[PDB]
């Protein structure tokens, strides 16, 4: 494509053409662009030394690490911020009005969410995107505070999705490194929740398998330290944990596998909880 889309209808038609070309669902690709678009806003938030203020996290980070086909499909945009929330929101809302390649975003008010082990309760808000004056997509956003050394470093991942529909701007998203993604997700999947609510995070089992695959050999001492840091800082269940399965997880885990038949994952919730438990033990042996 020679030029960027002239309007929203063009972008929608340019995307559905690229979606069928790459063998993915249009809605999945459309949310990817929007997710990519907010990342660009978040990337422009910086401190006095040029280092980023936000680090994307969770499902959006694994999508950028393995692409659309090899990553679980989720809608949340998770971020860890090195500054306080209303300063983050003002900066995000400031970057939205300015724009990026014709994309403008207005954000909703941040709302504190119930969190058991964080002295600074993360916040949740949404960005209503538009492309040249026409509403394009709404992305749920989540921002949480720093934890030990989880924002000390960052990976810079990229995606070519917008380069396909004629928006050639270079995408570079700062991401939380995998050792801390393993620690946070390990602590979440083995979390015992107070009576009212139950831990439904069977999907984290799938991701921990993906993150283990991305780590390859490398060295698990960084991952072990991150787990030692996260489990202690939250001061709930200790380390190492036991990957317990709950009665309603078999179907939730099967839903988390949708679209990952080509991948070498455990196809059942038990074998997955066993693989993640082997991975936990493998982390705990480090020297
Ligand atoms: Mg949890
Ligand atoms: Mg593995
Ligand atoms: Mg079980």
């Amino acid at each position: 494509y020679s030029s960027p889309p002239t309007n929203l209808r063009s972008l929608r038609d340019r995307l559905t053409q690229v979606a069928e070309r790459q063998g993915v669902v249009f809605g999945r690709l459309q949310r990817h662009v929007a997710m990519i678009v907010v990342a660009q806003f978040a990337a422009t938030l910086t401190d006095d030394t040029g280092a980023p203020l936000l680090l994307v996290k969770g499902g959006s980070s694994l999508e950028l690490r393995r692409g659309i086909p090899d990553s679980r499909t989720s809608k949340d945009f998770d971020t860890v911020a090195r500054r306080d929330i209303e300063l983050i929101h003002e900066q995000l809302a400031d970057a939205g009005e300015t724009g990026w390649e014709g994309f403008t975003a207005i954000f909703t008010a941040p709302e504190e969410i119930d969190v058991p082990g964080m002295p600074v309760k993360p916040r949740r808000f949404t960005a209503k995107l538009s492309y040249r004056g026409r509403a394009f997509a709404t992305v749920p956003i989540q921002v949480s505070s720093v934890e030990a050394g989880n924002a000390d470093q960052f990976d810079t991942l990229t995606s070519d999705a917008l380069g396909l529909v004629g928006v050639p701007a270079a995408v570079a998203v700062p991401c939380m490194t995998i050792p801390w993604q393993i620690a946070q997700k390990l602590h979440a999947v083995t979390a015992v929740l107070e009576e009212p609510k139950v831990n439904d995070r069977a999907h984290d089992l799938v991701d921990l398998q993906l993150l283990e695959g991305l780590l390859l050999d490398a060295d698990l001492m960084p991952t072990r330290s991150a787990c030692i840091a996260i489990f202690e800082a939250r001061a709930q269940h200790p380390w190492p944990p036991r990957v317990a399965t709950l009665p309603h997880w078999p179907l939730i885990y099967a839903g988390a596998l949708e679209g990952l038949d080509h991948l070498e994952l455990a196809r059942t919730v038990d074998a997955a909880a066993q693989a993640v438990q082997r991975f936990v033990a493998r982390i705990d042996r480090a020297t």
